RNA sequence: GUCA
């Protein structure tokens, strides 16, 4: 499981 | 299982 | 199972 | 300008 | 200018 | 300008 | 498992 | 300016 | 399992 | 500018 | 990246 989270 | 998320 | 989420 | 690309 | 890449 | 790039 | 957490 | 790099 | 979190 | 970086 |  791979998970990704950009905050911008 | 693969998730992104991006906030832009 | 692949999600993809973008936000702009 | 604002450009989405969802590769899955 | 914004712009997301997902690559998944 | 705000970029975001995933690998994954 | 693989999670990634970005904050800018 | 924002640039996000996420490699997973 | 690898994590990375990224306060900015 | 704020940028990150993740390598993983 | 361990996802059909």
């Amino acid at each position: 499981v791979a998970q990704a989270q950009i905050n911008i």
